[PDB]
């Protein structure tokens, strides 16, 4: 599988897909059906931040009028990292950040509580969004982050 | 209800809670045993990102043997911002500001696409920690992000 | 509705809108007549920092000889922030920038005093700005902040 | 009028006025009354933005334990900024960062429109801050900048 | 009059400026004759920090070949700041903002003593240079900031 | 002469300086009075940035009971630099490291049109406020900035 | 087993540490001497970087003189990072930054091609520095970074 | 041998030779055949980081379609750094540059302890990457890195 | 003589020579070969950082196949600055860097010491690199750096 | 010999080092007597950037009536680096600092011409600095770097 380790040729097929994604007025659902996988992963692919497997890549790319070159590039490795410079000023992404801000040594506290040393992967690792309605009117996203405990241990 | 816009006297209390913590090996579920509040919320609040109530100020003050000042501040809103600088360097929390680097780009787009333009609420919001074992061995952490989406309407 | 993660071509179209307004020599009061929309939303739209509604963008497109491609992109949620890099060094923008600057520990005191812990919303927001004469002659910008408050609750 | 180049003594005074007013269950507006001043100056004066006049200074002092030494540097003009590093964690304080962030490009867009060349002032400037009834549930604040038009005129 | 919140095309058409002037082989001083304005205010606007009138655009227009579009962009107010990055490597620059990091505390202090409370003004504000013979052999520049004392009142 | 490659030293006798200063409710003025230099040198030393020459030291510390220790410090080649981080946030400050921001360019270019190539010397310097009425009303500062031209030479 | 969502008290710990090796002339390998683990790993530890199993703790304690509050933090996790402000400026140091800054995407590149998608843990991992002499005279370090290899796989 | 002093026509030659190999789904490893040197040097030069001699150059040339123009460069000497901004956001060079900034203050010590002071060279240096099998099922990663010791000795 | 405030029209045509000098394989020192000048000045001409008189600007020109236009902007006094961000990366720029890093307040103390109060001119300055050899075998650069000494005095 | 990873024991030792330099008014050259060391090497050494060898040590003690723990502390080996965040604001440090900024390329190009690929060392390395008179009046410093070269080859 092939890598690599500069961002711009992956921006560029982004950018590729997404003006096809709104010129055609489609949604990530539905360039997702028929990939077999989850909405997030190729979200993310569709995204610059994963590789998809060949089929996957094909799928998507009947939906938006990709070539080959396109497609190679898909299913490259790539240069991963969405928010540039690492600090967002975009208020959507910026409660995520925000939400690591505030609670991250209480994540830290109740990891190494509850599992002990060492981490929870990000890699061993599945995000989802679900909406959900409010008690009091409203939705609600709830966002499951879902990682491996992996121990520090003494060598 | 009073609040803080520095964080100073608010760490130094928090130094203080952990040096009693430590001392006496005890755990921050023992500590929040009768406080009638979330693991997650009164823990981050024992570490400098929130106010208590006053019952369960004295509850977890008779636990670490916490003066009437002390028990003052920790009702206080604090200055919030738990990793100084923004960035960190610890390997566990870096995980969680790992997901957020790769994958805020992929929450913004399915936020919209399943909600619309706005935000998902970092203050109407909630956060628990869970461990599930792992079907192939070892035990997962599933960490909820549970926030109320608000829309942002032309005006 | 669409959505994009990143802001190059957001701010692509901005410089055709300003390129079209020079050359025509027009106000953004005059290109927001008929778009029933507040002159505060538009702008800042049109600025790359909101969508329109598509009647709406239609309006505005129409007095700027804008295409259908350049249509579609003005109703698309953007990569929100006007400022690069954060710090601004024009004299007009810092004067805001230095406002938070000096009275952001004060608004976050009576903020608490007033209404208790939690935030005072920039999404569930209003702008507006007002020009009234100055009593020792002269001029002065009434500029309105007008935000909800969003409490944060034990849980 | 005396002046410091430097934050650490005004830093100290601010930490002991704090202390008095959590120990003494006080409010601003409390230690306001009878100053004959706005409670957002003298609020931005007690947390180190501000000089205070000697009178106001002896007002607010008398209800806060104050001796000489502090009513003295409490008239001494500071060293202004109220976010250490620019750059605010706490979501109160961000909330008004934010505003800047994403509406600075509007409202350089509409000064030049409706007054000219120039800045709206950030000396000759009054801030308020008013709390009312969200029709649908809830409470507003709304936060007014009122400063004076500066134009800049070629020579 | 119009303005632009970005500063690219402004800087396009400085790059134009400067390849006709050294081109021509011209001096800012030969360029601002005619124009009713002073060389300093004129020649920051030929570099991109201030609009021109029309009429003093169209003079310094043909001496540099400029176009229509270039006299109306010319005329627009711009996104001010001559330093990217905010720190210059460039000597001759270095040493002006030299002198304001060695003296900057002095400057404050002094003006508070001499002035009170406030500012020295940047907009209401005129700076120009003068070559003198220094007595001990070669010349001197006695560059003159001249700036409104702007003061901070109670309110 | 003694000098020190690190500021601490300077600052915990400046912060003794202002103290006094601040509780004899001097000015710098009064306090330069006998050393025979210039008022803008003296309280540049006086706040860290230059050694004092014997005699002026001397003065200087009558005026404010300082002791043989603090004139010896007095005496000594400081690390120089006024404004932690480079970056002020204080108004006052700022505004002078507006104005570099702002026409630094303008600067470079008329050094090089009227001297040649080389820096104007912030070391071979002289600095001095001058406090003018201004006709409208109110007051203005001329502030001089006297620098050695200094060319580059090819070698 | 405790841990510590900061550096302060671990930092404090390691100044007594190290003060007390350097009184006593110890080297590191005579206090690892009995702790039944690595010589990389325990100094990790001294120097702040990992928990001690309890036995490891008193025998390292015991050579330096340590009390039972110290004993206990050693047995603490803490917030790792060993170079404030992530970049380092000593040269010992910085040779094995720089390492990563010319070679980093050298390994991301054989990473890919020889393991697949994913990363090479730094937590499921070793270090260990051994000397070698060099054939052409002198000494070599050969420092080993074994990593377990963690995929990133479709989900 | 030619040098470069900025990176930009190296980055262009790197897009060129990773188009080629992506194209022709090559490894590193197969494009390193017939070179005579190691796989990470010369992975390395390809991705901008050394030059090649002439024979080793023509060899990767030859099996990636370059052409003189590119060949000449793939000799020359560049500007290294692999790393935009030294640092890295992408998980898998991350993990390298974690176990610098977690083991950085170890690796020191025990380079003095061990060789004495001074630094282990990053230029009389030889980097490898192994891939071996780990006991427990999946493989790890064995880095290997061998530099030179360089001491510092008093002159 | 012109002068430049940005530094793009230098660096095209610094890229412009440093294909040339590449495709024609030359040295700097056969380029400098008839201007009268020394390898270090032009060389840092030909590299952005000075203008060349006439004479030497044709020099260079006729060896480098430049044209009318880039004979111009050779004699044009540039906005100098090597190393962008400040900060190097490369391994050969950045020793240098951290010769200043490491004595720079060695230099500082005996500067003071030997000269007295003042600085060592960077623009009253020579550079040169001569190579001799190494006894122990290998080769050295001696690196001289010959700065007028310039006083500070009082005022 | 012993090492330290942080710069605290070492400032503080330095700072008594300078206050009994100051107070007994020596120059370097006179505490360096009879070290058997150069005056650039001990100056560095105490200014925190070098051990001394035990007898060095003891002779430059009983000159500034250190005691045994500051002669122990004098000997080990450092965390290097002397200018605090990197960026000097100091004139005369500053000086040095622009010598690498402007010339840092012209000094790579030239070392890969007259020596190759590789680096000249900061470590094999020895500095001196020497005053000579000025033809033109005044006086001059020559600062002499001389370091190794160091090769970097193919492997």
């Amino acid at each position: 599988t092939q890598s690599l380790h500069y961002s711009s040729p992956r921006e560029t097929l982004t950018d590729t897909i997404m003006m096809a994604k709104i010129r055609k007025n489609l949604t990530f659902e539905a360039i997702n059906q028929g990939t077999g996988l989850s909405l997030a992963f190729v979200t993310a692919a569709l995204l610059g931040q994963h590789p998809l497997p060949e089929q996957a890549a094909r799928v998507v790319a009947e939906k938006l009028d990709l070539d080959e070159d396109a497609i190679r590039l898909l299913q490259t490795i790539p240069l991963r990292g969405s928010i540039p410079g690492g600090v967002p000023t975009d208020p959507t992404i910026y409660r995520f950040y925000e939400m690591v801000q505030i609670y991250g040594s209480t994540l830290k506290a109740l990891v190494h509580e509850q599992f002990g040393d060492g981490i929870i992967s990000a890699i061993n690792f599945k995000l989802d969004i679900k909406k959900v309605p409010d008690p009091d009117g409203g939705e609600r996203a709830v966002i499951t982050l879902d990682g491996k405990y992996l121990p520090t241990k003494p060598f």
